């Protein structure tokens, strides 16, 4: 039991164009997290398949995404790391792998979804690695593997999107979270990253089919509001006819210490409140700079991960918090998306909303919280 509070938000004045309209008809999004995101290094078991449930414990049916579709979510993002599934110089994907991921893409077109696929966990040197000494290869990467997977989802309609990378930073040094412009590494990461959405959107033109209109979106360094807000930030360029199909993917868990810390850290908070100026703030701060900067402008902007962790029970504070976030967002004209792993309790981040395994909703209130303020 948990009460869904009234947000009033003044709704803003959004541009009438295609690319806008688009994302408005995305409603809202459903992560398949810790599911075909899963990364990790040497398996000890032989079929790679099993990847898809290393982090979820449950293997995807057509009913679960019937399950999302009913619940009215219109978006499912379904995040992907391929580097466990290739092999040889350029990259091959396994076959079983590409296949099972087409499997379960299929699952949303049947659902007359929108679905999201992209790059996930493969942010590492010898992969995707957004710096000069590492750009040789990235290119090649990024080339590789949306010339494969562009390839086969060639005929899906405009309904997929293909997300070039998921959080793309200089993983292992100090600055894989936070920038200095003044830092000359970092200055390198934000022009390589443009470096790469640009390949990512050549690669996925050349392949012809629906993938010359099809929408892409696109991250600024580490998917955070901040590093698509900076001048340095480029929109990748198309000689194509099909015109502002650039999409801005942004991700905030914000406010961080009530969504994402971790409860045994001491600035952590259990408490949300739409009645508090401290609650609300960040949340209007960087959403109103990816307002004035894009959607403002035409340039469309989706939010591709958000959430709240269950900290021993806060349903109530979850539930005004998911309201206003997504409120908030489509007064501003931004759909979002839910980061939901299937996981419900224990010291890990439980962002679950949807037991997999039974098809019932565990919090249907954070739910209807959402459905209320998304068209």
């Amino acid at each position: 039991r948990a009460k869904i509070p009234e947000i009033k938000i003044a709704s803003r004045k959004i541009p009438n164009n295609a690319a806008l309209k688009f994302v408005k008809d995305m409603k809202i999004g459903w992560n398949l997290g810790n599911t075909f995101d899963a990364a990790f290094e040497n398996p000890s078991f032989d079929d790679e398949l099993l990847y898809e449930t290393a982090w979820c414990g449950v293997k995807t049916t057509k009913q679960m995404i019937d399950t999302v579709k009913k619940a009215g979510f219109n978006t499912i993002r379904i995040p992907v790391s391929w580097h466990n599934h290739v092999t040889g110089s350029n990259f091959t994907i396994s076959k079983r792998w590409l296949d099972r991921v087409q499997q379960v893409v299929d699952y949303a077109m049947k659902n007359k979804m929108y679905v999201i696929i992209n790059i996930h966990h493969d942010i590492m040197p010898g992969y995707y690695y957004p710096n000069s000494q590492h750009l040789q290869t990235s290119i090649k990467y990024v080339k590789s593997i949306w010339t494969q997977v562009a390839t086969r989802f060639k005929n899906y309609n405009d309904h997929l999107i293909f997300e070039a990378v998921n959080e793309p930073r200089l993983t292992g040094s100090r600055f894989e979270w936070w920038l200095d412009m003044n830092n000359p590494e970092c200055r390198d990461a934000v022009e390589a990253i443009n470096k790469l959405n640009q390949v990512f959107v050549d690669t996925v033109r050349s392949t012809g089919g629906n993938n010359v209109s099809r929408y892409l979106m696109v991250p600024g360094y580490a998917a955070a509001p901040e590093y698509v807000l900076i001048d340095e930030f480029k929109i990748p360029k198309d000689s194509s006819k099909y015109k502002n199909r650039i999409i801005i993917s942004v991700h905030a868990y914000r406010p961080y210490n009530f969504a994402l810390q971790a409860p045994n850290e001491s600035g952590s908070v259990s408490e949300w409140s739409v009645n508090s100026e401290e609650s609300r703030r960040d949340i209007d701060y960087f959403m109103d700079k990816l307002y004035d900067k894009f959607v403002s402008k035409g340039i469309p902007v989706v939010i591709g991960e958000f959430g709240a962790r269950d900290k021993n029970g806060n349903l109530q504070s979850r539930v005004e918090f998911a309201a206003y976030y997504v409120r908030a967002a489509r007064a501003r004209g931004i759909t979002c998306c839910w980061w939901d792993n299937n996981a419900f309790y224990g010291n890990g981040e439980n962002f679950g909303l949807l037991d997999r395994k039974t098809l019932k909703w565990v919090y249907p209130e954070i739910v209807s919280a959402m459905m209320k303020y998304a068209r």
